[PDB]
């Protein structure tokens, strides 16, 4: 085989291969046969995040424990809410630049501080063994940290054993990395898969107002990483077309998978591959595919003037900035899961004052969803390339 | 900030902000804004059991296998069992003394709805994962000892690779179990507004409640629990040539903790961390303190025994003249039963009602039973205290014994 | 204590002290007594499986990626695949030879209930190492063990010496946890002749007061068919590749008879692994085989369903096809390998095989003739169970002399 641009091949065939066949009626037949193998590299992907995600984070903390982690927690989390901002008011003139929502509405028919609390793990082996990013996140760098006192410690017995932990830990991140590497062999196959089936069942659906409202979303996508990611590397001095370069694995893969968190591994391995401490990319890459969702707050902006074009309202004339806080509420609120932002967008919907409950809200939003694995994939990649060009800011400016 | 006794003047500012807001209704303030940093603190403590109670006991199984484990396996098990028979004891004393249940159980209409060989196997778990990612400590604390056992052999080992690699595998463990302290010493930093926020709530929601009758119940409790320390922690200390005054200077961490937190079990790592730092040794420590977290009950067993009292007097039975000793010895079985958790003894309390024949099912015991239920916590955090203190006595005096 | 043939002193005392105890109606006097200790001894060797497993195969993928691995995995899949096929037929042979069912299979009611292949090839890669080794899951657990212990044999050859550094630490900590489990199998191997006694105890003192009349003729077709397939297969070839039959009973002694009493070849797991070390066989062959060989080769269920297909058939008179009855054959192997290592699935997975005859569950003449099975399923399941480790160390003894 050529080089790994035969991602490139498989992409480009898989969306004429499954296209195709799903405008035939064999929506059924891609289901049964090609998906498969697009599952099993998704299969793979996810095995790897919780053995990296943690064992990179406590070796993460080899860094200055109150800067770096302290510093590069502030500056990545600024960074976040700035970006999702930014990227529903994207969506907004997105919305109402194209004007999605003409014709009449086809035909009818979590408490917060518990979420906080929520974070710090009450068994980190429970925490690990269920998936549960956020939790692992946590405790991985108070471990981190522990070991790294420890080291420092008088008893040099102590001391042993504390750096035979870390290097135990480091072995085991280091051993993920280099299977990332293997299972990104797959990736061609799984590419192919995986478009096949989505194109053959969803984009043979993308006709009239739905194409209308894809055309805004991935244009506002696109202005999303030239607008604001392009710009924002270049007064950064990082060369954005050395960027891309470096991140077009785990862009592509994104894509592919729709998986912010699935997509991790192939995230983690091009911060690596392009110069990131462990210091800064194991903190902020797994926060940042849970908590900066920025394809996805463009894609709820976008959403929320569909179904009020669809339904007739005026979207006040005035107060649409709702939409923009609260879409920057439902991005960090989003899973890193592949289905999460069209079921987080039903919480900017009742900001807004339309339900889902109105029969009619639930029509336009029933017509959504037809085509949401078309919007998944291009929001998804943008929620992942928000992640990595926050990193190669933040690790810049330390 | 000044010293660690920042916990005492967040507990005494807490009580009273505490008592004074559930008074005026606003138990659901308290709830909605002071609940969650106190849940915070619980969280963070919970975090730490786990990991703490593995490694320290694979670490601790450096001790010699057959005595130390063996006899102080068996030092701490009579230990426990004789302690909660006495806590008992002492609590229908104190239910004689106070006299809990003049008034007849007013109000009717409220009402409530394990195979022993099936609990014994459950100490051996089929999967060590699985037991960790569980919580299960009991499981846990048999394979840690196992494998910490199985270790210390392979060590000892002709072949030398088998020794290498034998020896790597406890350091990282060690290593672990070691990290896990650090931390107990940071998340105590935090111990003052957890504890504020802690009795904050309990006092604004059931402490204004424990009136009459109800305080009658509580001042026979917990004068049974004063009098369980002084007449038997202080003077088996005492007799055993530690000082008693030394070792509540030690404890202190871990008492205060267990009666804010009401769970023993979530109190372990900063009683294992009390118990280090008392220079106790891990042979020792990492077996007898999480098993006494589940198996030695004290505090229960006198809350037990002070309970069956209460009901029985609201009912006006008779409590048998001779054999009472039927809730001594359910209440110590109750006790064992009793969970680590902070609700548990309540629950577990049905066990001993039924042995004196007052089941949950006559609804005038279940009103009752109701009504203790409605100052539990009140009850649970003096309860926790003693549950918790008997553990590390028990640590203390087996640890010198041997 | 003498030797450990108390485990054979316990066996036989304990076939007899059941055996009388159940006849005397005291069937529940042995299960709430007796049980508990038998009990014991399975939930001692189910806590090893999971961390031998693991850890073994890690440090297993310490012989060459390419071959061995590649190499043992055709080979012994191969061989595994043919011992099945082979064992059915045997059992097909067993149950034209003893003919179980001339009598109407009387009483009707007491009726049963009526996996998508690819979403099981698609579960062998794990979503989460941790959830899967936290729930069991052999065969997820298999796969990343290998991916992993492969992983650090290719990061101890990096030109930075940190990462091979602390993947050797790695590597050596995970070596000490598997060693750990072996020298506890050596333990709990002394509460065996307590375990396998009590075990055995309730089996007879509950089922085998049931091997009577009919059910005894498919007891004695089973049990002879299975000790032909030691004889004729394992015998047989261990003696083609030049490994002493005789001295293989010796070593695999403690695995066959756990695996007999505990009718678990999951459970029985890290007391077969503990034989094949012992025996001198390289954790790169024995890590591997014996785990996939407790999931996927099950030669006395193959045969147990082969002479079980024919009971029922022969019990409603169906002529059970003068010719295609090589369904069963193919349809008993792909129960084998769906059946689990659990102590009772060879009897549910009988239902996939008796659907590919063509006669149902449903049918409550049909589920009346399976219910008379199920009430001896555990007589018959022992001397299977023990057959299906047996075809593990056998195929294991066979691939890595292969090797
Ligand atoms: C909306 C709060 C913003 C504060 C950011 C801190 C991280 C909290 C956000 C987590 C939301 C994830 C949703 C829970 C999914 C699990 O279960
Ligand atoms: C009653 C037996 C006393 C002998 C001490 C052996 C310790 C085993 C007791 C376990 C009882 C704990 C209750 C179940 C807890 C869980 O659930
Ligand atoms: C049936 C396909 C044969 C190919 C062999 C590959 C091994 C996969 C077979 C797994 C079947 C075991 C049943 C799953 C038990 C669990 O759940
Ligand atoms: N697929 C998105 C979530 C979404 O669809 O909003 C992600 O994981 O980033
Ligand atoms: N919460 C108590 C148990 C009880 O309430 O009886 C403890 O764990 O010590
Ligand atoms: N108990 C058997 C399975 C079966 O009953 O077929 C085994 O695991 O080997």
């Amino acid at each position: 085989y050529p080089v790994l641009i035969k991602i490139l091949i498989g992409l480009i065939l898989g969306a004429i291969v499954g296209l195709i066949l799903g405008h035939y009626g064999y929506a059924h037949a891609v289901h049964t046969y090609v998906k498969p193998f697009g599952d099993l590299f998704v299969r793979l992907l996810k095995m790897l995040v919780m053995p990296i995600v943690f064992a990179s984070l406590v070796v993460g903390a080899a860094s200055i424990s109150p800067a770096r982690l302290g510093r590069v927690g502030v500056k990545i989390v600024v960074y976040y809410l700035l970006t999702s901002a930014f990227a529903v008011t994207l969506g907004i003139i997105m919305a109402r630049l194209f004007n999605p929502g003409a014709g009449i509405h086809l035909a009818v028919g979590p408490p917060l501080v518990h979420i906080l609390l929520d974070i710090v793990p009450t068994n980190p082996f429970g925490a690990l063994a269920n998936g549960q990013v956020l939790p692992t996140i946590f405790f991985a760098i108070i471990l981190g940290i522990a070991i790294t006192y420890l080291m420092n410690s008088e008893n040099e017995k102590v001391r042993k054993s504390a750096e035979t932990l870390l290097d135990a830990i480091n072995g085991l991140a280091e051993a993920m990395y280099k299977i990332v590497n293997g299972v990104m062999q797959y990736a061609p196959i799984g590419v192919f898969a995986l478009i096949a089936y989505v194109m053959a069942e969803q984009g043979v659906h993308v006709v009239g107002e739905l194409a209308k409202v894809t055309a805004a979303v991935y244009v506002g996508l696109t202005l999303q990483i030239l607008l604001v990611y392009f710009v924002l590397l270049k007064i950064y001095g990082i060369d954005p077309i050395s960027f891309i370069k470096h991140a077009k694995d785990a862009m592509l893969t994104a894509f592919v998978t729709r998986s912010s968190s699935g997509t991790l591994p192939v995230t983690m391995r091009v911060a690596k591959e392009m110069g990131i401490s462990e210091g800064i990319y194991s903190f902020t890459l797994p926060l940042g595919a849970t908590i900066n969702m920025d394809g996805t707050a463009l894609y709820q902006g976008v959403c929320t003037f569909f179904i009020a074009n669809a339904l007739g309202s005026h979207l006040t004339v005035g107060q649409q900035l709702t939409i923009v806080l609260t879409a920057v509420l439902a991005s960090i609120g989003t899973a890193g899961v592949p289905g999460a932002g069209a079921i987080m967008l039903a919480m900017v919907l009742h900001s807004v004052g339309l339900p889902l409950t109105d029969p009619n809200v639930a029509a336009a939003y029933a017509m959504i969803l037809g085509i949401d694995a078309i919007l998944d994939m291009g929001r998804t990649m943008v929620n992942v390339t928000g992640d990595l060009t926050g990193t190669a800011i933040v690790a810049k400016t330390e």
